């Protein structure tokens, strides 16, 4: 059961974008923190749309399932605001973004031992995951959020937290999900039921591609029709001009899923890099 915020306690500030049927937002939240001392906190939220209400309960499940757990790589959720008829989620605010447009902005200074220690994490994340037989959905680098940056003043990594899924492709419309190819697995083109933890190291390798792709989007070039003909005919996305990671990528987008390696022999390739 989520925590109520009151919305006296919360500030609407800059939209950062947009989800699947939501609004994203900066915010503050002014509260009782430890020792009792008020604090002004910076809070990501999440507004579904008004004219989405019917996915209300997938919106909100997504963010429940991920807040039943705890991990260092997971976002922290904050609660519910008690914003009058809205639909809207209160989350820890990630100082520097997604992943996708931080790979883009600073693909000068982001080589392959960065990449690396960033898929390690992310699947650490996955592990973790796959353990509790929890199925995120959404895996992707726009939902990678990047907590810190590598800090050569004291050899520290980047460090990076996974969001919420959002509504699941379980409900979304089909052009959606098609439109979400390669993210999306091809068995769950043929039906979204077919959700489960395969479909996560699916699209746990596409991520890594662009991870690896400086912010490319695979196959963005391709409209939807053109996209499940991708998958008709069985293609594999490129290997990335960053190479180091091309067989784990395909490796992971097996189209047989049982075949698709558990987050344990993954993170064993990533570290036999080395
Ligand atoms: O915490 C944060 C922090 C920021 C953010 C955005 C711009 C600059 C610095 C941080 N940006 C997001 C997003 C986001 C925003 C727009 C498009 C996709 C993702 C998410 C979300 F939870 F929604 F994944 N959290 N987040």
């Amino acid at each position: 059961v989520f925590h109520k915020i009151r919305n006296e306690d919360l500030i609407f500030n800059e939209s950062l974008g947009q989800g699947t049927f939501t609004k994203i937002f900066k915010g503050v939240r002014r509260e009782v923190g430890d020792y009792g001392q008020l604090h002004e906190t910076e809070v990501l939220l999440k507004v579904l749309d008004k004219a989405h209400r019917n996915y209300s309960e997938s919106f909100f499940e997504a963010a429940s399932m991920m807040s039943k757990l705890s991990h260092k790589h997971l976002v922290l959720n904050y609660g519910v605001c008690v914003c009058g008829d809205e639909n809207i989620l209160v989350q820890e605010f990630v100082k520097f973004g997604s992943l996708d447009t931080y790979l883009k902005k600073n693909k000068n200074c982001i080589n392959i031992l960065w990449k690396l220690e960033v898929a390690k994490q992310l699947a650490a994340a996955m592990h973790f995951l796959e353990e509790n037989t929890l199925i995120h959905g959404n895996v992707c680098a726009k939902n990678i959020l990047l907590i810190s940056e590598e800090d050569r003043k004291t050899g520290n990594p980047p460090f990076i937290k996974l969001s919420d899924p959002g509504i699941s492709i379980t409900v979304l419309p089909k052009d959606i999900l098609q439109e979400r190819i390669p993210w999306v697995p091809p068995e769950c083109i043929e039906n979204p039921k077919n959700l489960n933890l395969a479909t996560d190291k699916w699209s746990f390798g596409t991520t890594l591609w662009e991870i690896c792709s400086g912010g490319d989007k695979p196959l963005s070039a391709l409209d939807s029709q053109r996209k499940l003909q991708f998958y008709e005919d069985r293609h594999q996305l490129p290997a990335p001009k960053a190479a180091e990671l091309a067989n784990l990528i395909n490796n992971c987008m097996d189209y047989e899923p049982d075949h698709r390696p558990s987050f344990r022999a993954i993170i064993r390739d990533l570290n036999s890099l080395f």
